C-alpha cells in the first residue's frame, strides 16, 4: 500500500501517499535495492505528461477548469498534434521550475524552494549570448556575498538538432592540472574539463585553485570559451578563528554553488542547460570538496599542523581535522559575510520542509544518503528520519557529458 | 553489458557486478514506484524447497555438489518432513548455517570475521534454568576476559504446535531505564519497557543509571522466569579521557559484550527463536548512537558544556567537537582495559576488504549502505564512497515480533 514512515528520536509516524503521483521508475526493485547508487544505470506519451504538468499548474493557482485553463490545454493540443512539441508560457515555466526544485530528492535547500529567482534565456541564440545571460545569473546570484537563488533557462532541446549545453559541471570550478608525475594539482575532480579548456585555446595557470574558463555551446556548433570577469567571481580565504597557522595554508573557496550540466524537464519539455544555484552547505566545502581523498584530499596536512598522531586510527585525527576544517570554512565565510549554512541548522529546516510537505502534499521526496550529511551524520534530526525516495516531475535529471 | 547491477566506487574509479543477487529467494521493501531502502522495520511444500536449497548449500560450500551423500541427505529431509512436517539439521549443516547466517547479514559492518565463529549447539535445552547456564557459558567464553571472541548459541528451533525458546531482552546486557515521575528517564530510555517489564515479573530495582537487567528467559509453553547475572561475568569499561582529566569524573561506563539476543536465526526453513550472538564493539555504537542519540545518554550538551564551547549556535560545530571526544573517550578507555574493540576507521577499512573477498567468491555482496557508514565521519570512512546492493540471502537474521 503506501509507505509507513517513521521518525525514530520522537516516535512519530507519516504515511507517505504524495509518493502515488510517482509516473518515473527508480533503480529498486522487490529483489535489490539499489538506493545508494550515484547515477541511473510517440507524441501521446508527450501529451500527457503535457497535460498533467498544465493542470498542476491550474491547481496551483487554484483555477482548475476554469476557462484559462480549458484553453490552455487545447493549445498544447493544437500545438503538439501539429509540430510534435509545444513551448511554455513564462509564468509555467518559473511555476516549473520551482516544483523541480521542490521535487529534488537529493537537496537538503528546500525549504527555500518557493524563493527562486527564474531568469527565461529561451530567446538565446548563441554561445556568446549564453555567456551574456551566465554573467548576469552569478552577479545577481552572488549579490555582494548575500547569496540568492536563482536559475536561467536557455532554449529547450528540439528533435533533430543538438542541445544548448553548458560543459562545466558548475559554473564555478577549479582546475585540475595532471602532473606527468601521477598526482594533481588543484582539483582531481576537474581533470577531464581542465584537458578540454586548455585544447579549445586556454592558456593555464599552475595553482591549486585557478578559476576555470567556461565553454559554452550553442547547436551543433563546437563549444567557446570564456574566461569569467575575476570580478564576477566572489571568493572566500580560509583561516580559522583559534588556529593561526591554518590561514598560512593558502586555502580559499568560492561563494557560488551553480550546478550547470544538469536537465531540467517540465512537462515533458527538456531543458539541456538550464542552471542553477542557491548557498553552499559548509560540509560541502569543508568535508567533501578539501577532505575527500580523490578531491584536494587535506586531512593529514591539518592534523600534521595540528600535531595529530598520524601513526594509527584510534587516535581520530582524522575526525579532529575534518571538523577544524568546517569550522574555519563557516568561521571565514561568516567573516566575509557571505552567506552559508552548517549541516546542522540545514538539517533541521530540512526536518521543518518534511513537516510543511507531509500537510501541503501528502509526502516528499528524499534520498536519505545525500540528506544525512557527510560528517556527524546521527548528531543531525535527519539521521533518524525515515524517508521514501522516488521520482516527481518537474524535475532535475543528470544527463550524458556532451563530448 | 552484464544483465546485472553495477556498482562502482567513487574514491577509486573501480566497477564490480553483483551476480549474487540472482540467489535472492526474498523480496524486500523495495519497488520501481519508490525507495524504502531506509526504514528500519520495513506447509510442507513450501518448507522443502526451502530446505533443499540449504542442503545445496552445504553440500557446495565442501564441495560434494551432486554427491551421492548429496542426493541422501536430500532424500533424508524430505523424508524427514514427510513423516513429521519439520526437519533437524546434522551439527556441522547448523554450524554452515549459522555461519552463512552473518555472512548474509547486510547491516553488519564486522563480517569480514565470519569464518572465525564458535557455534554452541544448544537445541538440547530443555528448561529456562538451563537456558541460564548455555547464556552463562557463552558471555563467560565470548568475553574472555576481554579478549572478545565472536560466539552464538543456538537453542532449540521453533516446533509445530509447541511455544518458542525465548530471550524476552534484546541483548544479553542492557542497562535499566527508569521512567521518573517528572517524566524523564534514569538510565537508558532504549530499555524502558523491558525494565518495566522485569520488575512486572518479580525483579527488585535498582536506581542507577547503569544497572544491569536481569535476562527474562522463556522455554516452551511457560512463563518467562527471571534471571540475575552474576557481575563478575559482565565487564565493564569506565571511562576517562586520554587527556581531558574531567572526563573520568563524568562517571559513565559501558559493558564490554555487544550480544543480540531477540533475533530470529532462519536456516532452510528452520526457525530458530532464541540464538543469542555476541561479536565486539565498534566504537560509534557506544560512544555516538548509545551515549549522544537524542533518545538514548544524550550526554551530548553535558560534554560541550565541560569543554567550554558554545552550546548556544549551530554553527560552533560544538555537537561535533564533544562526540568526537566521547568517541576518543570510548576507545582509549576500551585499550586501556585490554578489551577488544575497534574504530570505525579500522572496521571500514576491513570491511572494505570483505566486499572484496567476497566480489571473488561470490560475486557480490548484501549490505545496507545506512547502516554499514558510521555514524559520525562518514565520507571519511571509504565505504562512503563505495556503492552497495542490498537483498535478502538466506540462511539469515530477522527481526521477530516481541513476546509479550
Ligand atoms: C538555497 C540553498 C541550497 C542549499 C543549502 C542546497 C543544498 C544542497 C546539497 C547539500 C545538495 C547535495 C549535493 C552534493 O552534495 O553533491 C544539493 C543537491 C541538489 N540541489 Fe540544492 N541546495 C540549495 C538550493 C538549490 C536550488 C536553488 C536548486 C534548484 C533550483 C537546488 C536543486 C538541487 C538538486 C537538483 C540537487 C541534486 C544534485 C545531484 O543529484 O547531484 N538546490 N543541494
Ligand atoms: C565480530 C565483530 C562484529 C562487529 C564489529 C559487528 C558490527 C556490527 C555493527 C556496527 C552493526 C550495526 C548495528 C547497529 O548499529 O545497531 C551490526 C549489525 C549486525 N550484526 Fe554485527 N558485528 C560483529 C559480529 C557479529 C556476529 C558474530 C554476528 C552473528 C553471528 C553479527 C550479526 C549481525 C546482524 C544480524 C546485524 C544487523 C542487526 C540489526 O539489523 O538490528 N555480527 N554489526
Ligand atoms: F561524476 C559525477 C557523476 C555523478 C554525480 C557527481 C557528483 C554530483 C555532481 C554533484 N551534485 C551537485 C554538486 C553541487 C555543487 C555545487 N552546487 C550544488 N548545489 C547548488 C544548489 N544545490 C546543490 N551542488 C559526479
Ligand atoms: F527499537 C528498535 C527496533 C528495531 C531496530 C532497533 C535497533 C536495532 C537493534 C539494533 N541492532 C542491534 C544492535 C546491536 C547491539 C549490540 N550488539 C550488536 N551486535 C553484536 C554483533 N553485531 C552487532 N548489535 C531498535
Ligand atoms: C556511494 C554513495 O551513495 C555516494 O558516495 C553518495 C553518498 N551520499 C552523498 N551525499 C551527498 N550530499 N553528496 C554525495 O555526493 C553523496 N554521495
Ligand atoms: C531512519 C534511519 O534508517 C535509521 O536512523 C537508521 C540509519 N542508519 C543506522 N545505522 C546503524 N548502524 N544503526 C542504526 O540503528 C541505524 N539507524
Ligand atoms: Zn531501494
Amino acid at each position: 500500500k503506501f509507505p509507513r514512515v517513521k521518525n525514530w528520536e520522537l516516535g512519530s509516524i507519516t504515511y507517505d501517499t504524495l509518493c502515488a503521483q510517482s509516473q518515473q521508475d527508480g533503480p529498486c526493485t522487490p529483489r535489490r535495492c539499489l538506493g545508494s547508487l550515484v547515477l541511473p544505470r510517440p507524441a501521446e506519451q508527450l501529451l500527457s505528461q503535457a497535460r498533467d504538468f498544465i493542470n498542476q499548474y491550474y491547481s496551483s493557482i487554484k483555477r482548475s477548469g476554469s476557462q484559462a485553463h480549458e484553453e490552455r490545454l487545447q493549445e498544447v493540443e493544437a500545438e503538439v498534434a501539429s509540430t510534435g512539441t509545444y513551448h511554455l508560457r513564462e509564468s509555467e515555466l518559473v511555476f516549473g521550475a520551482k516544483q523541480a526544485w521542490r521535487n529534488a530528492p537529493r537537496c537538503v535547500g528546500r525549504i527555500q524552494w518557493g524563493k527562486l529567482q527564474v531568469f527565461d534565456a529561451r530567446d538565446c541564440s548563441s554561445a556568446q549570448e549564453m555567456f551574456t545571460y551566465i554573467c548576469n545569473h552569478i552577479k545577481y546570484a552572488t549579490n555582494r556575498g548575500n547569496l540568492r537563488s536563482a536559475i536561467t533557462v536557455f532554449p529547450q532541446r528540439a528533435p533533430g538538432r543538438g542541445d544548448f549545453r553548458i560543459w562545466n559541471s558548475q559554473l564555478v570550478r577549479y582546475a585540475g592540472y595532471r602532473q606527468q608525475d601521477g598526482s594533481v594539482r588543484g582539483d582531481p575532480a576537474n581533470v577531464e574539463i581542465t584537458e578540454l579548456c586548455i585544447q579549445h585555446g586556454w592558456t593555464p595557470g599552475n595553482g591549486r585553485f585557478d578559476v576555470l574558463p567556461l565553454l559554452l555551446q550553442a547547436p551543433d556548433e563546437a563549444p567557446e570559451l570564456f574566461v569569467l570577469p575575476p570580478e564576477l567571481v566572489l571568493e572566500v580565504p580560509l583561516e580559522h578563528p583559534t588556529l593561526e597557522w591554518f590561514a598560512a595554508l593558502g586555502l580559499r573557496w568560492y561563494a557560488l554553488p551553480a550546478v550547470s550540466n544538469m536537465l531540467l524537464e517540465i512537462g515533458g519539455l527538456e531543458f539541456s542547460a538550464a542552471p542553477f544555484s542557491g548557498w553552499y552547505m559548509s560540509t560541502e566545502i569543508g568535508t567533501r570538496n578539501l577532505c575527500d581523498p580523490h578531491r584536494y584530499n587535506i586531512l593529514e596536512d591539518v592534523a600534521v599542523c595540528m600535531d595529530l598522531d598520524t601513526r594509527t586510527t584510534s587516535s581520530l585525527w582524522k575526525d579532529k581535522a575534518a571538523v577544524e576544517i568546517n569550522l574555519a570554512v563557516l568561521h571565514s565565510f561568516q567573516l566575509a559575510k557571505v552567506t552559508i549554512v552548517d549541516h546542522h541548522a540545514a538539517t533541521v529546516s530540512f526536518m521543518k520542509h518534511l513537516d510543511n510537505e507531509q500537510k501541503a502534499r501528502g509526502g516528499c521526496p528524499a534520498d536519505w544518503a545525500w540528506i544525512v550529511p557527510p560528517i556527524s551524520g546521527s548528531l543531525t534530526p535527519v539521521f533518524h528520519q525515515e524517508m521514501v525516495n522516488y521520482i516527481l516531475s518537474p524535475a532535475f535529471r543528470y544527463q550524458p557529458d556532451p563530448w
